[PDB]
């Protein structure tokens, strides 16, 4: 199944391919527990749901080798592979539940940095363009590997896309955006589930610097 979507060279470095049992048992537990919460009508802002969603993103980043290009590949499979549902037990409805629960874990943090109106805006618009982040993070990793110049046209285009996705949920207000960047500096959890590394983040912030 994975062969239809990953090269055999990629399958060597893709933890999903190896037979480990602790890795399989870990996902049997995470999926079984997600379906149980959904059966119980558990809301996404429930501590159990939030805790599960965080563990879900931690494990998913580990088992993609921190490679966002593999994350984007799995999302291609969930949309295009009919076997994904039966093979993994992960449904599109389940992903929507985990996505909302993980977002709630960050909104719980942002509520300390934002006012009631700012938070209300972000809670509504956080999901507008959320699914486009993995494709951007993969291009950022690529630009970093290839030693692309942040000031080059291509590098500024990546900075522009980051700004587009960031303003989507933070808004255009300069003061409000400052709060987000300050929270990002103080809260390590806010950088979970991003596939971002200090090296890429450093490349991104040079590109944003030139854009200013
Ligand atoms: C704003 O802050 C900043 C930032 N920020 C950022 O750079 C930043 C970067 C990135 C993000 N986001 C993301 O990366 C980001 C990740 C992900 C999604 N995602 C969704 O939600 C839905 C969608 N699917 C999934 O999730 C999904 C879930 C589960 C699976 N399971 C499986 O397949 C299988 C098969 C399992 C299995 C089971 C059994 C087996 O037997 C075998 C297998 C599959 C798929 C998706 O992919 C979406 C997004 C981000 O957040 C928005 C960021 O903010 C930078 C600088 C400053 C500054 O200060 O300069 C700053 O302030």
């Amino acid at each position: 199944m994975y062969d239809r979507w990953f090269s055999q060279q990629e399958l060597q470095v893709l933890p999903f391919a190896e037979q480990d049992e602790q890795r399989n048992q870990t996902w049997l537990e995470l999926v079984g527990e997600a379906q149980q919460l959904m059966d119980e009508r558990c809301p996404a802002d429930e501590p159990r749901a939030i805790a599960l969603a965080t563990r879900w993103m931690e494990q998913l980043e580990q088992d993609t080798a921190g490679r966002p290009e593999f994350l984007t590949r799995l999302n291609e499979m969930h949309a295009a592979e009919p076997q994904m549902r039966e093979q993994t037990g992960v449904t599109p409805e389940m992903i929507d539940f985990i996505t909302r629960a993980f977002a709630e874990s960050k909104l719980a943090i942002w509520a300390r940095y934002l006012n009631d109106e700012e938070l209300a805006f972000t809670r509504q618009h956080y999901f507008d363009r959320l699914a486009e982040w993995p494709a951007l993070v993969a291009d950022l990793h690529r630009a970093c590997r290839e030693k692309r110049d942040p000031a080059s046209p291509g590098g500024q285009q990546l900075a522009q896309r980051w700004l587009a996705l960031f303003q989507s949920y933070a808004g255009k207000d300069a003061q409000t955006q400052q709060k987000f960047r300050y929270a990002m500096e103080q809260e390590p959890h806010l950088m979970k589930g991003t596939w971002m590394t200090s090296e890429v983040l450093s490349w991104l912030q040079q590109a944003i610097g030139v854009m200013m």
